């Protein structure tokens, strides 16, 4: 059993023609696999695929077409945990190879073969390969022309077939490319020429086992060169006029009047393409996937129409709300309880609004605190502290002052969230969430070890003064002794010595030792970081305060009412001709470079 | 010294601007809340507390902004711990925060400018 | 960008420093087996790693 | 010739020895990566250790960490076998016991300063 292995395995022509002469006398079933894995000699010839490999496959599907057994075997199952799928024509179709593919195809092979496996079922990217689990989009994954027109120009290929993801070839082919564009793309011009050569629109109409199409998997994934091509997928032939979702009304010069589809783009059904490329800042590389047209004009035409007079209405009313807060506590008494009782209908209100918000929010947001979750913390935190003032001022107690005058001082601090309407300022807000959580948390942290570690030296090294008035040795404690360390590295003063300390000199060398640490080391290495941060920040704040605002936008959509939700976009086309299903929007956008670079030459 | 001159008038209306909006909007946010944390002194001869009102509050802010001094605990505070907790915080949003990315803005503004 | 070559070192010579630490008896974390390739003894000692390059792959195949 | 080449600091020659594949039966004994199976983009390398693991004496990792003086030893840690090899040390052990050091440590501090 193990010559024809060995004979597979180096390409051993004379030792296979020879045991095709022994063997079968001897016969006179035949379990020729591995029988512990399923490894048929097909494959093991062709994972290592030697000079002479066509002979070899050919004698030997003779061998089994001799044996009546080639229509039973061809499709060899790899029984094992990992691939538990495999066939003959995938390694086949892998290996480059597409004579033996095209000799295995005319000799009957299964064409539709799901290689359902956990290996080829990765819970990650690099756990390993997935590549749709079927033959043809196997061959349209590895790049292989040749391969995919001979499979796909068969009478039995299921094109409209799904694996154990529910992912189509589409999704197969969305799911191999790349976040960046590397110039040399063949997955965006497979994904073009699969689209035109067969099915019209159920192909791209199946859903996910998540209940995704191709577009919003596209979105979602990150694939920003495909969701581009998809959105603006123009085509000129009226047989294939379809497929596409931008038309060009009519062209003049420079200027255009492009008729983009928002079939499923606009945030009016379920899971959006705008919703989710807007959802989902976790992979990054959602501003130049937001910058694209019909996704840039839909946030921009939103913010004219709308969500720009419910921001200012909203900065308005908590603007009036923390005025008439501090003007409550600042002019009491140590006839105006319409401020008295707005402050608790708003704050209640308010109290509600995040509270649901802050059920209804997912883990995957809460990684950095960036992605617009701090602010849901903080007026919650603000919320809550005034009404739990209040229910102690009813009930006569005393801890209401500190936490009405904490409640204030934070609803002052929270106005910096209502400045995205200004693109300047937007800057400055989204640089100070990111410092303060970068750079100034580290600063902090090794500050407080310098802090804590020279306060129980210095406190430790002076005894009680000998009057026991606690006025000779000015650190008496530990918690003295760190603000009035503190004190000093502000620069206010208090480093004078003859603290009754008996050891003047020791003291005076670790209060010197404090000060570089802290004055000359920790304070200037923190201006270091932020100027080396700032200066590949300035470019990508950018993409922040666009998303934060786009982000925004979706938000006050997605509050308004259903009768109010009256605000859609340009109605049906007429040109589809069957039914007018389509809802499109109109686009006149204009290219002067581009136009001049064309005409240029 | 033209150029200079050009760049005082620029940081002063591009960066400077920004950095006291939002230092002024730190400093009477703070200074309220300083103002209402301590009562009128017992004697009522207004040298117990230093907090007397929103002004002084904002002037003894400011002075420690500045880094001169009058830090120091026990006004009068009916709670101590919480004034001295935002004293703290101010420090930090002041001297370690806004102080430092100004530093930041013009540092990566000169680059283009210069 | 230079610091970060400097901890990976540092983070290395700390492993290397704690291997040297652990006593002869607890040194049995050692790496895979023999190949039995070689046909010649078996005298090696080697290692199996399963590594993915999905960017090379996708030069290799553009091409 | 392969601790000579860690010590002195070629690391394009230390890279080549490190993963030599000889595909030829005849020379196959001259290799030290072996592919057991190759699937797309996925790879089943069988890199060899024969040298290389800090079992025998001045091993090519010890060598290869031990002399920063030379100041490539990052491009050269930065190679497949001893990548792998310091990843997949630090995961077993050298973590738990790093974590054991720093608590022990901590412990005392904590204990000489009360
Ligand atoms: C006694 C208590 C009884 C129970 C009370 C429960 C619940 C009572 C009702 C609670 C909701 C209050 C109104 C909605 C709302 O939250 O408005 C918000 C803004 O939004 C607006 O200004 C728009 C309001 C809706 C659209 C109105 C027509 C606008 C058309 C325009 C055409 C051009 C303001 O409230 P907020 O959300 O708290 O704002 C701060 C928070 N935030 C900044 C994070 C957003
Ligand atoms: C105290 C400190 C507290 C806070 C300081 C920060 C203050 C934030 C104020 C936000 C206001 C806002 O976004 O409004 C916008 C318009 O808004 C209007 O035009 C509103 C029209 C009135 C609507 C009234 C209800 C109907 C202002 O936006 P803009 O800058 O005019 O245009 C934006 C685009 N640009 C930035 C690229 C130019
Ligand atoms: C209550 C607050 C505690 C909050 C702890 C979690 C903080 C998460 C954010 C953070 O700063 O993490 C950072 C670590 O930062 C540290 O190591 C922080 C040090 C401890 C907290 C310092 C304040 C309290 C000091 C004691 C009292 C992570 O860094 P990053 O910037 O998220 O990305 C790292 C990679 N990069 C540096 C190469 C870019
Ligand atoms: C620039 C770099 C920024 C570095 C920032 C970090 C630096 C920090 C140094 C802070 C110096 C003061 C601390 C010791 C004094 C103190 O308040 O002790 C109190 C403890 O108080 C607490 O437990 C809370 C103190 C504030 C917590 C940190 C603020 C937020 C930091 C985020 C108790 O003692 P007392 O009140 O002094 O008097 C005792 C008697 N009495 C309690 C009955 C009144
Ligand atoms: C040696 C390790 C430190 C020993 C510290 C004690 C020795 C000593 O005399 O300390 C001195 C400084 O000592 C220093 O300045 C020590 C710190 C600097 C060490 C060199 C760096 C303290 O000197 P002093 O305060 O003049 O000592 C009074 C003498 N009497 C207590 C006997 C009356
Ligand atoms: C009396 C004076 C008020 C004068 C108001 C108009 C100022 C115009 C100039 C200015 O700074 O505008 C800037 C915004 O700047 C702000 O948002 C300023 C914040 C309010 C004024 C701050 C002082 C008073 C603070 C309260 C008392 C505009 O920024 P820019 O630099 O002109 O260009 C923006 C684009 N860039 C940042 C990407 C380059
Ligand atoms: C570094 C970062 C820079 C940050 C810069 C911004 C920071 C600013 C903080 C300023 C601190 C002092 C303000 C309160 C004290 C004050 O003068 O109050 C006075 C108000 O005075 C005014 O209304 C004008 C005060 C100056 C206006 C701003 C200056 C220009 C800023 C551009 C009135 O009170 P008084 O005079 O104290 O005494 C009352 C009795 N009397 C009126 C009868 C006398
Ligand atoms: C909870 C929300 C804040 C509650 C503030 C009041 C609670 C409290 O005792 O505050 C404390 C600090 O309190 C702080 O330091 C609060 C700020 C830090 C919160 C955590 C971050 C104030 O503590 P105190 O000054 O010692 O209080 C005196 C007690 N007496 C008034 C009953 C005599
Ligand atoms: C901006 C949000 C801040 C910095 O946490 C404000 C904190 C202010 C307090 C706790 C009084």
């Amino acid at each position: 059993k193990k010559r024809i292995f060995a004979a597979v395995s180096e390409g051993c022509v004379e030792e296979l023609v020879e045991l095709l002469v022994e063997l079968q006398e001897l016969c006179r079933m035949h379990k020729l696999t591995a029988s512990d894995t399923g490894k048929t000699c097909l494959m093991k010839a062709l994972l290592n695929i030697n000079p002479n490999t066509k002979e070899i496959v050919r004698i030997l599907l003779a061998f089994a077409e001799e044996n009546d057994i080639l229509g039973r075997f061809i499709n060899a199952e790899y029984t094992e945990e990992a691939y538990e799928g495999q066939t003959a024509l995938n390694i086949a179709i892998e290996r480059r190879q597409g004579d033996i593919a095209a000799l295995l195809i005319a000799a009957g092979a299964d064409v539709n073969a799901h290689a359902k496996g956990a290996f080829f079922n990765p819970k990650y990217q690099h756990e390993g390969f997935y590549f749709g689990e079927t033959p043809l989009a196997l061959a349209a994954c590895t790049n292989q022309p040749e391969i995919v027109q001979l499979l796909m120009e068969h009478e039995q290929t299921d094109i409209t077939s799904r694996d154990s993801r529910g992912n189509n070839i589409l999704h197969a082919l969305v799911t191999v490319a790349e976040d960046f564009k590397t110039q040399n793309d063949f997955v965006k011009r497979m994904y073009d020429m699969i689209l035109l050569r067969s099915g019209n629109w159920e192909l791209e109409t199946t859903r996910n086992n998540d209940g995704l199409t191709p577009l919003q998997l596209a979105a979602k994934m990150g694939k920003a060169e495909i969701l581009k091509y998809i959105l603006s997928r123009e085509i000129k032939e009226k047989r294939l006029r379809s497929l596409s979702r931008k038309f060009t009304d009519w062209a003049y010069g420079p200027v255009s009047s492009s008729l983009y589809d928002l079939t499923n783009v606009d945030t009016t059904t379920d899971n959006s393409v705008l919703e989710i490329t807007v959802y989902n800042t976790n992979i990054d590389n959602r501003h130049e996937m937001l910058t694209l047209e019909p996704l840039h004009t839909l946030l921009h035409m939103k913010w004219k129409k709308f969500a720009k007079h419910m921001f200012f209405l909203s900065f308005c009313f908590y603007f009036f709300y923390n005025i008439t807060l501090t003007l409550v506590s600042y002019y009491r008494p140590r006839l105006q309880l319409l401020g008295r009782m707005f402050v608790l209908i708003w704050a209640m209100c308010i109290s509600v609004k995040e509270g649901i918000a802050i059920f209804l929010l997912r883990p995957s947001d809460l990684q950095s605190i960036l992605s617009d979750a701090w602010f849901h913390f903080v007026f919650f935190i603000q919320a809550v502290l005034v009404i739990l003032s209040v229910f102690l001022y009813l009930f006569a107690y005393k801890e209401y002052l500190a936490c009405l005058v904490l409640a204030m001082a934070l609803g002052w601090a929270n106005m910096l969230y209502y400045t995205r309407g200004f693109q300047s300022m937007g800057m400055y807000s989204v640089m100070i969430q990111k410092v303060i959580l970068h750079d100034v948390l580290k600063f902090l942290f090794v500050y407080i070890v310098f802090l804590l570690g020279f306060g129980v030296a210095l406190a430790s090294l002076i005894e009680k003064c000998p009057k026991d008035n606690k006025d000779c040795s000015s650190y008496g404690s530990f918690s003295d002794a760190v603000l009035e360390l503190f004190k000093l590295t502000i620069g206010l003063g208090d480093l004078n010595i003859q603290q009754n300390s008996k050891y003047p000199i020791l003291f005076l060398f670790l209060l010197i030792t404090y000060v570089i640490l802290t004055f000359v080391l920790l304070l200037n290495m923190l201006i270091a970081l932020m100027g080396e941060t700032v200066e590949n920040v300035s470019k990508e704040s950018e993409r922040i305060w666009r998303l934060q605002r786009a982000r925004t936008i979706l938000e006050f959509e997605k509050m308004l009412p259903e009768w109010l939700r009256s605000r859609f976009r340009m109605g049906e086309l007429c040109k589809v001709a069957e039914d007018d299903f389509r809802l499109c929007l109109r686009i006149n956008e204009v290219k002067w470079t581009e136009w001049k670079t064309h005409v240029s030459f």
